[PDB]
């Protein structure tokens, strides 16, 4: 059903069809340039302009006005409908989970006289996310990921998300020493990214692809005929959430095995957006479609010996011949019911081993639905309580908190 | 096969090995060894020495062996066992889980050492498990780690035989002497005996 908002948007005849925001930094991280690419749907003409200005509160730190037209990129020339505006920012505030420090950028298409045709705005965070010497870095500092996997779930409203529940979850996360959140395993609410920008939470944006039921798991993802469908699940996500500072990592999906489509889709994201590292778990979490090693529920010392896809110890995995990539557990420590036993082992290893930059806990909130007795009193329902078969019973509830949401011990 | 160079008593340990004037002496201790023992099949690894810190002479002497004999990898422990003068990481008595935090030359866990950013070389302990007297406690930990971790290709135990000398009582009966039993001072007492067997040579437990 229609589980997210429905809206009507009116645009002008000449519109800003698209705009991008990037941030480049000096090695001292004391000098930043904001290169903003702006696309328009025209209705193109010579006189109209585009002005991009950076605002810090009520103060404008920088601005840029330029006629449309791109630099020559081929023998045919450059884009006539596009324009590039790079703004110099001196000693800027850097975005992080610890210190948000958001910037406000206003992108407006206007005539040369001048009246503004359409005005667009975006929140800009100045940070850098790059893996260097096999270490995930934010602003030149190795970031230890203390994150948790989160499903968009409501016990009363299903998968419909209100603003109050998004805030409620974020506060509880930060109040329990969480700095990261992994929207698993689908693109979340557009407002969720906004909240993470201002509050300060590392976000791993995950594509809506998961073929866990197939045999083998990569039957569709290694099929060329299914490539067009998978690409649209990835490309459209990147185009929507590439402006958000809080998002630092792209994800191809979840459990979809390893196919040729993943490698192609991985290469595409790296091509369109070199700013964020791309991770993918399928194929043993050591495939060519991931910038980071992200094993699921891998253990600290003992390693599960499986054919084809072996799960190594998080300490052993790093030491494998030809390994340089860092290890961040996309999933670990199954918090189903009474759990997190030996949870201290993980975090002793996280702090000891440099390339072990933490992971994401599964899960944050129990996906339990509310039902009502004959007497009328409400009770938490799970798995096969709705007369559904075959089902996976209480396995739906693996959250660190209840659904109301009360914290588990 | 290990070269006859060790400057453990110097302060710092690389005072002579980082001295250009001492380079001619160190090279002759390395070059003449290689020329003599390069034909032997049993020798598989060259060694620059032992504890001599890390100097420019080591890097030059390392490069020389690689030049004359690319058949054998060259290892050297000094400088943190992760220097440019070694083909293999060979830490001394490094531990399996806990890592000794030392300035300049830090001793990491044998599991952690492999995972360090920019590490590709394998780890073979040139020395580990000090068999001084009643020892080899937690010796099973090393070999559990050796078999689990691919890049951990074991190591060399210290030591094989107790370096004890035989002396004689007034009655004539012989007794094992160590350290300062020969009226020598300053000495390092019973530390000379770290062998897996006695000197006769009877196996230790
Ligand atoms: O509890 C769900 C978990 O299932 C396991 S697989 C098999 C585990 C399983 C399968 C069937 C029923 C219950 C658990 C996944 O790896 C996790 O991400 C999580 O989804
Ligand atoms: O027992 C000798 C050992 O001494 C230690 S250093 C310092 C250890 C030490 C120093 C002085 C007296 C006794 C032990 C060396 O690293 C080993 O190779 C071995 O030679
Ligand atoms: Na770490
Ligand atoms: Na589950
Ligand atoms: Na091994
Ligand atoms: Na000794």
């Amino acid at each position: 059903g229609i589980f997210r908002d429905v809206s009507l948007l009116h645009k002008p005849t000449t519109q800003i069809s698209d705009f991008h925001v990037a941030t480049r930094f000096n090695d001292d991280f004391s000098r930043a340039v904001l290169e903003a690419e702006v696309q328009m749907c025209g209705e193109l003409r010579d006189y109209l302009r585009v002005t991009v200005s950076l605002w810090q509160g009520e103060t404008q730190v920088a601005s840029g006005t330029a006629p449309f037209g791109g630099e020559i990129i081929d023998e045919r020339g450059g884009y006539a409908d596009r324009v590039t505006l790079r703004l110099n920012v001196e000693n800027p505030k850097l975005w992080s989970a610890e210190i948000p420090n958001l910037y406000r950028a206003v992108v407006e298409l206007h005539t040369a006289d001048g009246t503004l045709i359409e005005a667009e705005a975006c929140d800009v965070g100045f940070r850098e996310v790059r893996i260097e010497n096999g270490l995930l870095l934010l602003n030149g500092k190795p970031l230890l990921i203390r994150g948790v996997n989160r499903h968009e779930h409501h016990p009363l409203h299903g998968q419909v998300m209100d603003e109050q529940t998004m805030v409620q979850d974020i506060l509880l996360m930060k109040q329990n020493n969480f700095n990261a959140v992994r929207c698993s395993h689908y693109p979340n609410h557009p407002l969720w990214y906004t909240l993470c920008d201002r509050y300060g939470l590392y976000v791993v944006d995950e594509a809506n692809i998961e073929t866990h039921g197939m045999v083998p798991m990569n039957r569709l993802t290694d099929d060329p005929r299914w490539l067009p469908a998978m690409s649209e699940r990835v490309t459209r996500m990147v185009q929507r959430d590439r402006n958000h500072p809080s998002v630092i990592i792209w994800s191809l999906g979840n459990e979809s095995g390893h196919g040729a489509n993943h490698d192609a889709l991985y290469r595409w994201i790296k091509s369109v957006d070199p700013s964020r590292p791309v991770q993918y778990e399928g194929g043993g979490a050591d495939t060519t479609a991931t910038d980071i090693i992200c094993p699921m529920y891998a253990r600290v010392d003992e390693d599960q010996p499986f054919p084809a896809v072996p799960k190594w110890s998080i300490k052993k995995w790093l030491s494998l011949p030809g390994e340089t990539r860092p290890l961040i557990l996309c999933e670990y420590a199954h918090a189903m019911g009474n759990s997190l036993g030996g949870f201290a082992k993980y975090w002793q290893a996280f702090r000891q081993y440099p390339r072990l930059q933490g992971g994401f806990v599964w899960d944050w909130v129990d996906q339990s639905l509310i039902k009502y007795d004959e007497n009328g009193n409400p009770w938490s329902a799970y798995g096969g309580d709705f007369g559904d078969t075959p089902n996976d019973r209480q396995f739906c509830m693996n959250g660190l908190v209840f659904a109301d949401r009360t914290p588990h011990p």
